[PDB]
């Protein structure tokens, strides 16, 4: 089972600078919850954007995709295809972009954060995959966070 995991501004913005432009604490809670005890899968970039403190994750087998020969991840197993990736039966792809384009064939479920920001995409901007209809969705309740932004979660699944 390979499931793929991100949050995203409504209109499928991730990532913009090398960074999540969007600050939603219960989020990363809620990330937690979805990846702890599991494999975790990501690009290299999305590596280099884990804060020091977190980097690698605790708790979790980090796995990072790189094209560079010896590319430096410690606490991390670097990786240099998909299929060395994704070995476990319960992987979770924690971004980016590319990696999700990347692995998004290869999954059976997807746990989505809509944040209700308004947030125009712009050219460069990391974005998340688009979900055809070879999945069935289930949508949660709108949520209000601390920091004043709505969100809500979605968990998507195909066999
Ligand atoms: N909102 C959210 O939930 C999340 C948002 N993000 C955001 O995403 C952005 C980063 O996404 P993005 O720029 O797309 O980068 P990625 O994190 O997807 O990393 C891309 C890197 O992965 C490696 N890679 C890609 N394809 C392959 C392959 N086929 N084989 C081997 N290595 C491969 C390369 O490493 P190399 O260059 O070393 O060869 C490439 O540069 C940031 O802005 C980040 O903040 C990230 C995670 C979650
Ligand atoms: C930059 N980044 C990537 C990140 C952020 N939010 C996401 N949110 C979702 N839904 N999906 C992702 N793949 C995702 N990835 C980070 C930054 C911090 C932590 C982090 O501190 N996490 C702690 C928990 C912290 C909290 O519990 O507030 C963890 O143990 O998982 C996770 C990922």
């Amino acid at each position: 089972m390979v499931g793929l995991i991100w949050a995203q501004a409504t209109s499928g913005v991730i990532g913009r600078g090398g960074d999540i432009p969007w600050r939603l604490p219960e989020d990363q809670a809620h990330f937690r919850e979805i990846t702890m005890g599991h494999t975790i899968v990501m690009g290299r970039r999305t590596w280099d954007s884990l804060p020091a403190k977190v980097r690698p994750l605790p708790g979790r087998r980090n796995v990072v995709l790189s094209r560079q020969a010896d590319f430096m991840a410690s606490g991390a197993e670097v990786v240099g295809s998909l299929e060395e990736a994704l070995t476990s039966p319960e992987t979770w792809v924690i971004g980016g972009g590319q990696v999700y384009a990347l692995a998004l064939p290869y999954a059976t479920r997807c746990e989505v954060t809509e944040v209700d920001i308004g947030l125009p995409r712009e050219a460069g901007d990391a974005l998340a995959p688009v979900l055809d209809e070879t999945w069935r969705g289930e949508t949660g309740e709108w949520r209000f966070s601390r920091s004043g932004l709505r969100y809500r979660l979605y968990s998507y699944h195909r066999s």
